[PDB]
């Protein structure tokens, strides 16, 4: 990984000692971005729920199958209080495709992914070189996973496109500034052919119609869900 300080330095060292599971998977790759483009396809407005650990887990899951493209899981253990048998709990009772959120900097944790039944591994450019980040989507790849890069500025931009990302999420808060123009204009600065997620918070909902004319082909959530499930209806 890149140098790093802090509580994300903490995190990452932490992932690089995270042990192996030995698991079968249970069932096939559900492919996130592929369904976010036939969501597209069938104009359903494709929204990424999550789960965080800060609402019985399997219930949630099972009601954002009704509704969600995708499901978020965060799984790291320190910091956010998940793990892999939640994953795995959750993989096994739904259909839907499941993106493992995590800090990803070695491969057993894709072979974890894999073995676990996530769909995808999220990848954050700015935690890792180029080479890294080259290495890990190609190993992701390799069990049919197309990993969601994370960008957080123009230098990650370069860098995811440089490897050939073809599955972005764009944020509007540098990692505190919130800045959704910046947000448009990294939006606007992929090619078509890439699948872009952008993280969007309940208030934005009106601004759906217009990112959705801007490129954007699903929307990813972190806030208000878990208390309220219902509102996914209304993103939708």
């Amino acid at each position: 990984p890149r140098y790093l300080k802090g509580w994300l330095e903490d995190v990452v060292q932490l992932s690089l000692r995270r042990p192996s599971v030995h698991a079968s998977r249970q069932r096939p790759i559900i492919s996130l971005n592929e369904r976010i483009l036939e969501f597209n396809k069938r104009n359903i407005t494709a929204i990424i729920a999550y789960y965080l650990r800060k609402r019985d887990p399997i219930e949630y899951a099972k009601y954002m199958e009704r509704y969600a493209v995708g499901l978020s899981i965060k799984t790291e253990e320190k910091y956010f209080n998940g793990s892999y048998e939640m994953l795995r709990k959750i993989a096994s009772s739904v259909s839907i495709p499941i993106l493992m959120n995590d800090f990803i900097v070695k491969e057993s944790q894709i072979d974890d992914a894999y073995n676990l039944g996530a769909d995808t591994v999220l990848l954050i450019v700015n935690i890792l070189t180029e080479r890294e980040l080259e290495s890990l989507l190609e190993y992701a790849r390799s069990y049919g996973m197309e990993p969601l890069i994370l960008i957080n500025d123009e230098n990650d931009l370069d860098i995811a496109l440089r490897i050939g990302a073809r599955f972005i999420v764009i944020f509007s808060m540098n990692f505190g500034e919130i800045n959704k123009e910046n947000q448009r204009k990294l939006i606007s600065m992929i090619p078509s052919n890439v699948v872009k997620v952008a993280h969007l918070d309940i208030s934005e909902r009106n601004e759906i119609e217009e990112l959705r004319k801007l490129g954007v082909n699903a929307f990813l959530i972190s806030s208000s869900l878990m208390r309220n499930p219902e509102k996914i209806k209304e993103l939708i």
